């Protein structure tokens, strides 16, 4: 494997969110999103109609994979995970199983995940990938629709308003439609997957975390999965910040905690919150004495831009670092 | 002209900054514009190869002419002035004379001054243009490059850097291949226009001020028109802050400014003076006869942000409650 | 007691949080308290000798009890809750029972409580108390101790720092010798207290809860007291906002919040909640029949920061606007 | 002199503003002052009874000269300037000639000036001098009461509410009796005093502008003078943002620009407008180049603290230089 000493070694990676929900920026007709401007469609409960048509305004005229991986790599960053799909269900990949996607869809009519592959292959850094395997607010059998007893940073889990037949939905249709397939998808093109990054299954069943789990082992063997998947089909388990040194058996000694800059992971133009160069740095140094990677996420702005307060925080938070291992 | 005594009266109108410089929104390469985000095009010297294709990307799907015109009225604004072309040279209308325009060049294919002039026709509120008359950054003979003397918002006053040869310009090809014809199409369509906003001239000679003034008699004889377009050719004083104690024939007065710190829309600047800072300042030039005239700088979705209105609706709040008393 | 009909009405009250903490506002040496910076003194284990210290400089010129309940009644809340005594043990009443109050230990010398109390009975608002009657960092067996299994805004629940045997801590000492005693004297002076407010024990006995219950049954029959005592002693559930729909025998309910993110004043925190998110908020607790107990905190010189104002008179406004439609 | 040696080659200074103004942080009676808080007393036009008040409210248990100077000089500050006394005429040092003074007015009855002056010596820090020598609100003929022609960051320059007589007022006996004999005080006391800060004469006379220089030579031979005291009566001339390479003769090479992190020189609770490492290290390089000292200022709030984001900002900035020099 040898992936796994490399990932003990990692200690940082750059997290990516970018979506049709990055467009909004955090707002919906003169109202404000929760803390997760990427949760906007549950929240405001749009239309997929309405909220799909942003895919008609997608060109972001200033993305350039080969600047954000070099921004990684000044930052001392190994890895970067992108998100391929969020609950909303549209696709940063030229998916064949659903034209609802960056490329099918979009002016713009390019694969982020493939330029992204090819700019971490290059620069010499490793390269994982977000899926939403249960929630799909696209999708008519979409997950989250027996588990809306428990609050959200939208509405509901489900898309309830397109499709308010609860007692109707069946998410092996989506499951074995869209979902199985677009794994498949992004684990056998774009190259070796280092990081495989799932959400925790409310519907998906026994049986099909099992699938999902043997789909990446076979196309993507060496490729490390984190514990939300399910429980024994995981490489590393994520932590939240309720559970990082002031339980998940974890067999390889592998962990990682994901976090934002601002208190969102889509992009938002309300929200200016930008974690300090000092608190970046900190919470880096403390996770990695304890043995965990730090996976910051930077939510791209309309034009594919990391916010200019992310990268000056990010380089500042380098720079205190650096100083602080001279002394 | 009942349009003096309907101005002496107003107090309150919307402005509106929106252009390609909205989609870059106060960033550029990593870095910030000056608080004027609309001229980010001059801080960074983008080349218009470069500037021009941001076109490409402008399809503002949350535009609504008549929702805008709506808060505008809710707030007891009378009038509502829009930028038809800024210092980036790109026209906000569908210009015969020039193809750099949101109908030609841009997937949104719509006249926003258009949908705007009919949205204010319809809601009772008189419709005013703002024109770059001397600065244009897409033209080779644009206005300013006799005098970058003095500093800007930007780099310099001109495009110096697709046009760099300063001692071959010459802006009489701009003014009248371009300026003045555009300013013949905007006065000509979209119905009556109340108020005309033109910039201070730097390069436009004292023959073409005259022009522009006849020109917009000719066409628009109720439209006043404001201070900066050189003296003894407007019917209103724009006045400055900084110019109103404690040389207008007609006793009409306007002092401009923004809700933030830009006229155009920009997404690090979120220093949004309070709804009592807006009401008082309102009721201070109010007293003294001045009308405000409010900007908002719409976002690349053509959506007003979240707090303008928040603060446009509650300092009305203010308004009326302290009017009940 | 009529006063069970009053509460169901009342609709709107201010909270007050102001303390030693107050004069920190979020900061200790160059580095930032959680959320609360009242809990600042636990989050940086800052020993009693240092903390009590600050005593020493509270002198808040600016602190006027008629202004504050003016503000309150302006915004039309009917009622004002105050900090008798925080988690970090500091009276701000004059204690016969501790020399560790607003009273004895500082150059201001005059009782907060009272003035707030008398502001009230004369501008015709019902007066309530908070009293932090299991947490007291100042208290050698101050409770918390035996519950640090749960994580807190500070450090530990107790004052661990000063006081570090916890096998040989002892709540009873604390509750008969500083806490009963000192709810007797909120409680006796200081006239009506209509709100009685506690925290929910973790050290504090089932025989230490009913005996609070009993001790202001007998001196305010008429105070109606909050869950968060203990189950069965209480007369208004005090709700959550992760506990409203889309175990109160009386119907009475009360959901607390602060205009910013902290109860004490902290500089650092400047996330004011808009008016519009002010109004919207009250009036949905309203609707489902809840009290809303809206937070301020107090700054070093006694004052309503400028924003908290300003964000409750534009509140109001909207909210009196919205019922003229 | 060679202190016209080491000031060609300082490159960077701490400037401190702190005051009575201090202690209202930018606010009186739920209203913000200017961008300039220290303005705050002309502002809102409080009497000296009340304005002066704020003394018996002035305890700052956490000023301390030593841990000021350490931050100064990690920064690789080398000289720190300190406002003995500010337009609202309230000197921050134990002055003979007035009682209206920290050490006498105030519970925390200390010399700060002396506290730095000595913190300063022992880390081998220069240590130089601002005082208000025309603006005194507190003196009924304080300065500014023939130039209210133009705009300030308060209402007047002069205290034109306690003292409205405008023309029965006469400068000499402000001049006089407390401006030079103050001057006097701070010149022999606390040592060796590297830099004086005078503003701008409004009123001061030309006779007036030469005494001060001639009093600054006689006491402290070796002290660097700036441009604003009078047209040659100065060693340094200080630039305004102005007047910085993208005039007053220099006649030694000697420059200063300074600023502050946020928009006030004086500490306020609302202005959080902190500008970032990267802005802050830029400016001190673009300074530099052009051989330009820069001047930082830091608004010390009512406990005597540097803020915690003007800290954060400065150690950022430092760290950014310093890997810049590494490269
Ligand atoms: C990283 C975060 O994990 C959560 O489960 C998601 O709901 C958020 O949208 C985000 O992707
Ligand atoms: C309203 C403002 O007037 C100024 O002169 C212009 O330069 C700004 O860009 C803006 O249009
Ligand atoms: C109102 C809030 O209730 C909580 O329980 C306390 O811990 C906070 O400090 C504050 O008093
Ligand atoms: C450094 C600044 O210089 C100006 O002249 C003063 O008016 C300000 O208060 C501040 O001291």
């Amino acid at each position: 494997n040898d992936n796994v000493a490399w990932f003990k070694q990692a200690k940082y990676g750059m997290m990516i969110h970018w979506g049709l929900y990055s467009l909004l920026a955090g707002e919906y007709r003169g109202e404000s999103s929760s803390a997760y401007a990427e949760w906007i469609q549950s929240k405001f409960q749009i239309p997929n109609a309405e909220y799909g048509n942003l895919a008609t305004a997608f060109n972001p005229l200033y993305f350039d994979a080969k600047k954000i991986v070099a921004l990684a790599k000044q930052c001392g960053m190994q890895y970067l995970v992108v998100t391929t799909k969020h609950h909303d269900g549209f696709a940063m990949y030229h998916s064949k199983v659903d034209a609802y996607n960056v490329y099918d869809a979009t002016p713009f009519h390019r694969d982020i995940i493939g330029e992204l592959a090819e700019a971490c292959q290059k620069a010499g850094l490793k390269f994982g990938l977000y899926y939403s395997q249960d929630l799909d607010w696209h999708d008519p059998n979409g997950g989250g629709y027996k588990s809306n007893d428990v609050e959200t940073a939208g509405t509901t889990w489900d898309n309830s308003w397109d499709f308010p037949d609860e007692d109707q939905k069946n998410f092996d249709l989506c499951f074995d439609n869209k979902i199985l397939p677009q794994i498949k998808e992004i684990m056998s093109n774009y190259g070796d997957i280092a990081t495989a990054w799932f959400d925790v299954p409310m519907t998906l069943s026994e049986a099909q975390s099992q699938t999902i789990y043997d789909t990446v082992r076979e196309l993507q063997p060496n490729c490390l999965i984190n514990s939300r998947l399910g429980n024994g089909k995981y490489d590393f388990v994520s932590l939240g910040d309720n559970e990082i040194p002031k339980f998940k058996p974890s067999p390889l000694g592998l962990y990682e905690t994901a976090g934002t800059i601002n208190d969102s992971w889509g992009f938002s133009y309300h929200d200016q919150n930008w974690k300090t160069p000092r608190t970046l740095y900190r919470y880096k140094q403390h996770l990695n004495d304890f043995g965990i990677n730090y996976l910051l996420n930077v939510g791209l702005d309309p034009l594919g831009r990391v916010p200019m307060m992310a990268e000056e925080n990010l380089l500042a938070a380098k720079a205190l670092e650096d100083e602080a291992n001279r002394l």
